[PDB]
């Protein structure tokens, strides 16, 4: 069935039945819609004519001037019933006051598909969705929350590259403490989640957010990538993280509340290490999948064969160019790119 | 409750604020009561008892009808609804209509919050005990509030400029009134349009959630910097005692927005004279600044240092053995204040 | 008075104000008429004779009423409601309908203000002395100032940039008149811009207050900034007297939009010829702007210091000495300035 | 006779019909209004009143007050009939909702002239013009939508100078690539097209535009010379472009498609270098426009001279400033200008 986030998309500006709904809304008449139509459907749907009509604006608007409720089809190209009388089963629980959202709900609830009601009172938009609530906002309400959110984006992604800076320095020091790499997942955290929030307004703008989506994606861009690697260097494992393994850990840093990602102990126990404050003062290594990734061309078996032989970055440095060609499975023109990329760290700072 | 508390039960995300808004696109107006005791109950006249739990749409809907909504002081509960409001007629008051003087009556009385929603004006008012409130839309809150926060940013980037140059100028030993007071301003300045930002953040409710995060970041530390300039310019011979400051500080904020653009208001307050020529003489500051930006340096030690020496002068030209004389400063402490001193005069 | 003046006494945050907004809200119309004498009692006809001290609260119930509400000439009374106005129709106007038509009548024979609100367009218009000005909703200023803000923000970085690549210029002492003239344009961009949107800040009365304090950031120091760049590149031998340098302010502001593209208009402004090969003869700064850019340095020193050695590369070869043996620079300030000086010319 | 774009301009904000017609929308009456009277107007106008009077904001709403329609004379300056019962050929093709709207973009197609609805119900106004219909926007949205394009236009514009600092470095170590100049290429265009959709938002908003008028003219300012002289360094033709083949390129940059912009290979084709990947990384060298653009005070006209006789920016480094006196047109003066202003960007970079 159509999820709500599904139902949010098919009701975004831009859209046919969006169109549909602003011109009830500007008509204050009120509205009942059923987005789909099988046996279920009909169950609950009594009285009413039928009609089979192609979908358009101008006729939804029109068909809810009546009393009743309107049911499209289910690919959402037909209208087939209106001035319908709903008769939901109501011991169905729902928390919506008043007839024709109680309705409403159970209608949503009992059929799984979406169901829309407007009110003629408040003129608002509520699209329910198996037992989830949506209620529609104004573009401009949105985009002014969206750009707020933007701002706040461009900061934290301000802060996330000089915390990046920092640690890469300390990884050639070798002075990389387990608290400095929390710094750069926390801030790699929340650029994530306000990306996150953003990316919902996006969805909700449909045609009105166009520009925000070219915006949203510059800005995060690389925050996966940045993820993967942080964790595949800095995980508690002896072994070098799988990539399922990875993915795990990704998905408990996401478990996490907004509050937790301000603890750097909650982030220490995503990545195996203890909880303690002595563990955060504790110097870590890198294990240089992040060195390797940044070098041209090179495949990750090549990268994950050389850092399973000589474990951390380090010792990627301190590795001579033949030490490098006497990895099973490196060549010998492999062996010179790996060790001249390495040395580009040096002229990195 | 005061007044201010009353606008927080009334803010975005607040259940009686959800009513209150689907009350106004009702175009129906409401008389609510926050708070039954037997004091309101002897003002109540007819209507209906009833013990449901609070909601935004029930609270709609009983104010579809003629007369007023009592809820319980916790604003739980709906415990009254159609009651016809008599407040002694003897209590004064300056609204306008039945329905406002009522309210701002029934307030007064019972000493609870009273909102009345006009049905004409679609506007909210809140009485608490002889004062009031009227509720504004939170869009024009937050443009509002998007403009101060842009220029409070740029009112901190002057202010970081102007201190920047006073330092410089102390460690050159050349400082005059006129100087230390642009840096007064500019504390001030900030000070004051972060109380602006405050009142609308807190009228915000969840909208605010994420404006108040930026104003806690620009404006932390303006405290500690206005405690300090006063404690190292202000008149008085003897360092400013706790109360001095706190006392100074409030004279400041007694100053009206026009005579923050006098500089001679300013040096009033810091006892220094009000004549021109007074904006060109030079002072000296006592160190307590130059001590701050010492790290792990506690304000003990540094009011130490401030009385045997007296000034950043004294102290920059003070050796490290030279302030391990003073009772209390160790030769750890006085190798890491020099040390420190030294650092801060090649900076600026 | 004068149409702004009305405009002033409508703003937001005022008295009068805060009644229209509430007779807007309230859909009825009205007709008023901000003052009080023979000829308007000559116009008046019926109604109801009331001496009340007015509120907006006041004016909104009366303005339910059919007709007319007649303030006193200072606005702090109530002085007629119902009335009918019947000002002499061969008083000629363009408005529309009765109530419009006599309104404006009512302004040129009476000579006060007259406001009507039109029920059906939820409109103010104020009229003075066969003047029209439509009241605006504080939201639609602000949107079209912030318009403004925007264009303004832009035309301040590119004078920021400008600017320095003119001081830069001096510190290296080849400067040309179109060089200084591209600042001057710059500036008096940026200052139309600030004319533009001061405007809409009075229409905004109280809620204008914080587009004021973003404005007056913003444009702060560009008054100054305008003085200094004439003090220093103005074409009389000796430093332009207070008299001539406001004289070419108020000839640059009696510019078209046109002429500020026309460097040759700006040089004309400043008394240099108008050719096109004065544009590229070099010229000398006298030093007003480099002693600007000195922080702490007040102007009664600075121009103590410029007139005395005459150019910026006068100044910049004092030695601290030097800047002592002229009469208002002491020793501290005469060492303050030589090092803000060389700070200059060694960046 | 009248196009749809001129019709929407003469309904733009600040002209008489757009003051009539947001009358008419505060009034809430609903109109019908024809921009044009001639013999195949008048053969579907029935009943009505025939008047003679000059065309008036205030007159139109009144007019309109009635039921039926308003014509207006052709030139626009005057009302001719007001009352009127449009009478269409049916046989008119239209999708319209309704007997108003279905009647107006008939009775457009049929007299060929601009015709106008508007919408008691709705609040909206739609102009029909031989078969093609526009939809009034208010002056607000259509800022909202503009102000959204600013904002990306103001990342595309910090996106592309920091790339082309880039290709400045380059280009004084000798060390460009195809690739480099591609980058700049596209960012030159991006924001480009972002600027032309900005600009109908401008012509849109008409009096209400002038502001935004400005600001954009200040981000557009100089991108269409940067085109150019990117044009006139990296063109694969061996002399330097000439002025015709210039305009050439910049019309095949505007006739690609947005997704061809992200295509290097698609740029390297319009400007002649081979569509291989492997071309990419070619060396190029630059002749030395952009750089001498940089110079202070330099008119195109000297730099054009110089270009053309040293041919390569690293001959014009080399050169000596008695080897810059030797070309015709440049004098001592102007050469030891340029001489100075090469050597600091060799010192800078
Ligand atoms: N001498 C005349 N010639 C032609 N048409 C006439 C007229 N007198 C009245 N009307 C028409 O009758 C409408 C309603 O007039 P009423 O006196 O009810 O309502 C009037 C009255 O309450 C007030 N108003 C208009 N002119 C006024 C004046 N000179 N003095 C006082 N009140 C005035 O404004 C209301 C609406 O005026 P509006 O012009 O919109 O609407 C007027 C106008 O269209
Ligand atoms: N032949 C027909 N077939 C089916 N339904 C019909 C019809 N004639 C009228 N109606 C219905 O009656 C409504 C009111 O018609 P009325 O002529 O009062 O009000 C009309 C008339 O004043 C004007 N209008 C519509 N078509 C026109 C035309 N061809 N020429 C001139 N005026 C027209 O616009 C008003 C509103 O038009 P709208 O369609 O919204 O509203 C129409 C439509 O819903
Ligand atoms: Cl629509
Ligand atoms: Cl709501
Ligand atoms: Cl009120
Ligand atoms: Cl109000
Ligand atoms: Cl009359
Ligand atoms: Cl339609």
């Amino acid at each position: 069935r159509p999820t709500l986030r599904e139902a949010v998309a098919r009701l975004a500006p831009g859209t046919g039945l969006r169109d549909g709904l602003e011109r009830i809304l500007r008509g204050r008449t009120g509205a009942l819609i059923v987005l789909g139509h099988d046996e279920n459907v009909e169950a609950i749907c009594d009285g009413g004519f039928s009609l089979d009509v192609r979908y358009a604006a101008t006729r939804l608007r029109e068909l809810c001037k009546m009393d009743g409720a309107v049911v499209l089809s289910t690919d959402g190209s037909r209208i087939v019933r209106a001035n319908v009388q709903l008769v939901p089963d109501p011991s169905i629980p729902t928390d919506e006051s008043g007839t024709r959202h109680r309705s409403a709900e159970r209608a949503a609830i009992q059929t799984g598909y979406p169901v829309i009601s407007v009110s003629h009172s408040m003129n608002i938009v509520t699209v329910y969705v198996r037992g989830e609530r949506h209620v529609l906002t104004d573009s401009a309400t949105i985009l002014s929350r969206a750009n707020q959110a933007i701002a706040t984006l461009e900061r934290y992604k301000t802060r996330l590259d000089e915390v990046s800076r920092q640690l890469s320095r300390a990884e050639i020091e070798d002075f990389v403490t387990l608290r400095d790499v929390m710094t750069v997942v926390q801030r790699l955290e929340l650029v994530r989640r306000i990306g996150l929030v953003i990316d919902y307004d996006v969805v909700e703008l449909g045609t009105d957010g166009r520009q925000l989506r070219l915006q949203l994606d510059e800005l995060l861009g690389g925050n996966d990538t940045a993820r993967e690697l942080i964790v595949r260097d800095y995980h508690a494992n002896p072994e070098p993280p799988s990539t399922g393994q990875i993915n795990a850990t990704l998905d408990e840093l996401d478990a996490l509340s907004d509050g937790d990602l301000l603890d750097f102990t909650a982030l220490a126990k995503v990545f195996g290490y203890p909880t303690t404050t002595e563990a955060q003062d504790s110097t870590l290594s890198p294990r240089g999948y992040r060195a390797m990734a940044g070098i041209p061309r090179l495949q990750f078996a090549h990268a994950d064969l050389l850092v399973r032989a000589f474990g951390t970055l380090q010792g990627l440095l301190a590795a001579s160019a033949g030490d490098l060609q006497s990895v099973d499975g490196i060549g010998a023109m492999w062996a010179r790119h790996v060790r001249e990329g390495l040395s580009q760290l040096a002229e990195s700072t």
